[PDB]
């Protein structure tokens, strides 16, 4: 069901600070390789007057390289496909949440992407497009109430030097029942290849591997 190259096709709406945006986006990738590259463009609400790094995130965990010993939740979930919901908490109190639904077509990826930011500090990273680019992270991957959790330390690297640090808490939530994992972690490392000046055209890479501990138990 899920071919070896996926398209992808996305749009997302909604509203940061006040400031109301739309977003389509068109790409392709290895879900087996768990590799995807992705080309944004702004729709409505050009120029954003935010860092543009917040929405990343929100641009499948289908694209993920999953070991034979591991169960792949994400991939189970097809054709039938799964939703999110995830919540970010910035340590300066801004907090984004987002919702996206997430369906299948033949080779291509459908999703459907809800995304809502406030109380970012109208003189903080974001408000000011401080922000370089995300830190490579591990996310932490756990069953609760019958779905899969997924929390991660996020951390965006900033310009004249420092993090800033954002706490995801994600619940994914297959349409139909598949076999459940155990806990386990899943590496990732997100980046924006390319830009034009406004971001409104922006394209987007992420590789992704789920894995155990790699530290042995006693």
């Amino acid at each position: 069901v899920i071919k070896p190259e996926m398209k992808i096709k996305l749009r997302m709406e909604g509203a940061v600070n006040g400031h109301k945006f739309v977003i389509e986006g068109e790409g392709i990738g290895k879900p087996y390789e768990g590799t995807q590259t992705l080309d944004l463009t702004v729709k409505e609400g050009a120029p954003l007057p935010f860092s543009y790094d917040i929405l990343t995130p929100a641009f499948n965990r289908a694209f993920t390289k999953y070991p034979k010993d591991i169960p792949d939740y994400f991939k189970q979930a097809f054709p039938e496909g799964y939703s999110w919901e995830r919540s970010m908490t910035y340590e300066d109190q801004g907090i984004c949440i987002a919702t996206s639904d997430i369906t299948m077509e033949g080779d291509c990826f459908f999703y459907k992407i809800r995304f809502d930011g406030t109380n970012f500090p109208p003189n903080g990273p974001v408000m000011q497009k401080k922000t370089l680019k995300w830190e490579p992270s591990t996310e932490k991957m756990y069953v609760r109430d019958g779905v899969l959790k997924g929390d991660v330390n996020m951390a965006l690297l900033l310009e004249g030097g420092g993090h800033y640090r954002c706490d995801f808490k994600t619940t994914y939530k297959a349409k139909k029942d598949v076999r459940l994992p155990d806990a386990h972690e899943v590496d990732h490392r997100i980046e924006i290849l390319s830009h034009d000046k406004d971001y409104n055209k922006v394209r987007l890479y992420e590789h992704a591997e789920a894995r155990y501990s790699m530290l042995p138990s006693q």
